[PDB]
């Protein structure tokens, strides 16, 4: 995924007379954890191709309480991944945010480093929750970056995925 300019600073104002969209959301996983003996334990990523979800996009609605809701409407939102447990078992996983709907706190008059998106996704047998923690905003360009954590069920396993994200916001 892309990154922000070294001089990126500020907040991205939200004009409540305008409508907005996420033009691109890119999720790059850094960590896959699988539950074993009741504990989430780390695994080794063995897939050598790209594991990122990218081109995710959709309307960013301004709600009556001032919160924003992102509705995923298109994107590459599904990547097959294989991870390896310490003892050697290989587990095929599905990394996805298909049908994501995620919302911020109320009264979000700008996007700032304390804005969060929290939501749920679900595709066939995979259902999950994700939190996007914004860490840096370029108020000039509408680019944001941060970290994410997702929890899901994939092929009979409880899985936690962490990583970094980039997104681009623009008017409609
Ligand atoms: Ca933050």
């Amino acid at each position: 995924c892309p990154t922000l300019d070294d001089t990126a600073r500020g907040a991205y104002p939200i004009d409540s007379s305008q409508t907005y969209r996420i033009a691109r959301l890119c999720l790059q996983p850094t960590t896959f954890l699988v539950k074993e003996n009741g504990e989430f334990v780390p695994t080794k990523l063995v897939t050598r191709e790209t594991t990122s979800l990218d081109q995710i996009q959709g309307e960013l609605k301004v709600n009556s309480d001032g919160s924003l809701t992102f509705v995923e409407e298109d994107g590459i939102d599904f990547q097959p991944v294989t991870v390896q447990m310490a003892g050697g078992e290989r587990i095929p996983l599905l990394f996805t945010v298909k049908n994501l709907v995620a919302s911020t706190q109320p009264n979000v008059t700008s996007i700032t480093t304390s804005t969060d998106f929290k939501g749920e996704f679900n595709v066939n047998g995979t259902k999950g929750q994700i939190s996007l923690n914004v860490a840096k905003v370029d108020g000039r360009t509408g680019e944001i970056a941060g970290t994410f954590e997702s929890e899901q069920l994939s092929n009979g396993h409880e899985v936690k995925i962490q990583g970094v994200f980039y997104a681009s916001i623009e008017p409609a």
